[PDB]
């Protein structure tokens, strides 16, 4: 089992939740976070000390799937979350040693 | 050392914080998150496109313990967080390679 | 690649963001969390049942760097986040198996 952790745009989150859910992927946990920004104008040049980075609101989705779903889940996120502009987010694959389902006490891939 | 990550009900969080603390487990970090919902009525059937999942407020607790506390911590969470109804949450065991205590610069199991 | 996860003081966060950024470290994701408190007075002794722990607002920063930056990143956080008083926070080193940059589809250390 791997923990998929993707940080995406807020405008693109409904598109990410809709891409995953349509493939039976439920169980995502969502956190409102702040990450690297920028934006447009007409003006002005966003400076800062130190070191000019404006922390802006983004969406963090965490989903724990089986080893064989990982690539399918990755593709679904990149396509739905993509815009082509800098700041579309990142996806991190984090090892998960074991999962425990509270209601049933189930463990392993069955628990998901 | 393992990172325990459990997503529970908000009504059950004081019961989880109270179960852990009574066993000397301090150090938990808590995040307000959203996860899979449902709820009751009398009515109505909660639909949605795509794919009918209502993201609802939950509690995320993260606790970094030594390898030998893991099972004790797991049991304490499942019992306090359990209701028997769908949506009691999940517990993920995530490997933690090393911990650093900022105030002391301590590392390893002593740092916790 | 490792995921650095540090839970620090809110007063010290601008000092942490400024220490990292000055070394080209961008990409941090920030979450408002709650952790172990205490505080001063003149009074009063903060009790509680169970077991007297007051969950207080803190800052969580997550940064995914290459294996060789890990120690440099660790030092920068401890120094900027340190005060000497109990509650300066902790830094956890979590293995990250793979990173995916959404805008480019890049993977590995290049993606960061
Ligand atoms: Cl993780
Ligand atoms: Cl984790
Ligand atoms: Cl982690």
């Amino acid at each position: 089992m791997k923990k998929i952790e993707a940080i995406v745009r807020a405008e693109k989150f409904p598109e990410v939740k809709a891409a995953l859910e349509e493939r039976g992927f439920y169980g995502m946990t969502v956190t409102d976070v702040k990450g690297r920004g920028q934006q447009g104008g007409m003006q002005i040049q966003f400076r800062g000390r130190t070191m000019e980075v404006t922390l802006l609101p983004k969406v963090k989705l965490e989903i724990v799937v089986k080893d064989d779903a990982v690539e399918e889940v990755i593709g679904l996120i990149v396509n739905s979350a993509f815009t082509g502009s800098p700041g579309d987010g990142k996806i991190f694959i984090i090892p998960v040693e074991d999962v425990v389902r509270i209601r049933t006490g189930e463990r392993g891939d069955d628990s998901l």
